DNA sequence: GGGGTCCT
DNA sequence: AGGACCC
């Protein structure tokens, strides 16, 4: 009975980096974050170069490979802010997955649209891009309706995205979350594809690895491996008894019900962020001035972030990997602190994320950290 | 990697 | 505070 809307943009990092230096949009590119080419271009899929690929591996698959830093977040999350708050123009219920996906709920939006609807247009109804497996539309079939009406305004806010944002991306309408975030991904890029019902398993079972469904992860992924689980149809027809006791019953209820295509989940209104954190990973820091001088360089980004929001964060969190897996430690920031908007904020917070250092690290005996991280949250 | 969410 | 998920 729903019309939802999954959004991903095409490879967001890179599409960002090609609109600033246009001079790079006609060559292969890959984002940079330390030894990692964390996304890339059409033209460097092309030349063999995938997601999360080592750069060795990157600058011998591809030599022509132009790398750019993207270890810096700032301007992929400004631009991703920008395409949420478009989508919400549509709809104000709309919710984020990471820094490139958006789902909308279409189903009040799609009934409007219907309840404007004649006789004569209703002939009529036309599907926008792609539908999936070719299956043929029943413009008698309600269902078929609501979903081409949806893959209409998908279509919509795809043309806004590009015209007034200047981005590409893929769309996939069906009736749950999980269904859309499948099909947006079939065509691509810079696609879209609306799933129709009778469709629904052959989606599901076109799935190789149990891993691609979305909410099941790497840890339950090796549970259910290390159960003789390994295609979709295999987790459909598991018992539910052994399931529920080896994953517990939230879980292997939650996944078995993905396993058959069903998330009755809602889209839920993301709105701003709960928190705001900043890190840097490292070969080795085994000093505290050295520790103090991270923090300091995270802290001083995080309250430019502050700042800009307008809310005040009433925790604060620093987090830790130790060499050979984090840890973390919070507490309250006190109240006079909270007031900074002009004053010397730096050495009360570094003072603070200090104590919570020396709580976590013994620094009285030897120690080897290979990530810090600051964290702002309980926003108010 | 550099983020972010929710539940226990 | 830690674990699990998503990107
Ligand atoms: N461990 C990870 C996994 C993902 N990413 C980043 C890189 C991508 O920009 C985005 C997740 O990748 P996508 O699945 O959204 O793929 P892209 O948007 O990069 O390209 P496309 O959608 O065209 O496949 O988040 C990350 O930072 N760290
Ligand atoms: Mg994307
Ligand atoms: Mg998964």
């Amino acid at each position: 009975s729903r019309v939802i809307v999954h959004v991903d943009l095409d490879c967001f990092y890179a599409q960002v980096e090609m609109i600033s230096n246009p001079e790079l949009k006609d060559k292969p590119l890959g984002v940079q974050q330390k030894y990692l080419v964390v996304t890339c271009n059409y033209e460097a899929r092309k030349l063999g170069v995938k997601k999360l690929m080592n750069v060795r591996d990157a600058k011998e698959k591809c030599p022509q490979l132009v790398l750019v830093n993207g270890e810096d977040l700032t301007r992929y999350r400004e631009m991703s802010y920008k395409v949420t708050e478009l989508l919400e123009e549509f709809s104000p219920v709309v919710e984020r997955l990471g820094f490139d996906e958006n789902f909308v709920d279409l189903t009040e939006m799609v009934e409007k649209r219907l309840q404007q609807l004649q006789s004569d247009e209703l002939s009529a109804v036309t599907v926008s891009g792609h539908v999936y497996n070719n299956q043929s539309i029943n413009l008698l079939d309600v269902l078929h309706i609501r979903l081409l009406v949806g893959s209409q305004i998908a279509a919509e806010m795809r043309e806004a995205m590009y015209n007034q944002l200047g981005l590409t991306g893929c769309a996939g309408v069906a009736s749950n979350k999980l269904l859309a975030k499948l099909v947006s991904g079939v065509f691509k890029p810079n696609q879209q594809t609306v799933l129709l019902p009778e469709s629904c398993q052959h989606l599901i079972h076109s799935l190789n690895h149990i891993k691609e469904i979305p909410g099941i992860g790497y840890k339950t992924a090796k549970c259910l491996e290390a159960l003789g689980i390994n295609s979709v149809r295999d987790l459909q027809t598991f018992s539910p008894k052994i399931l529920e006791k080896e994953l517990g019953i939230s879980v292997a209820q939650r996944i078995q019900k993905l396993s058959f295509g069903e998330d009755n989940s809602p889209v839920i209104l993301s709105g701003p962020p709960q928190s705001f954190s900043e890190e840097d990973s490292f070969k080795k820091c085994s000093s505290e001035v050295e520790a103090k001088n991270k923090i300091e360089e995270l802290l001083a980004s995080l309250l430019n972030r502050v700042c800009q929001d307008g809310r005040k964060p009433h925790t604060v969190r620093l987090i830790i990997r130790r060499y050979s897996g984090r840890e973390s430690r919070q507490c309250p920031i006190p109240s006079h602190v909270i007031q900074k908007l002009n004053y010397d904020v730096m050495t009360p917070m570094v003072d603070i994320l200090m104590k919570l250092f020396r709580n976590m690290v013994n620094v009285k005996m030897p120690f080897h950290l290979t990530l810090l991280s600051v964290c702002f949250c309980n926003l108010k």
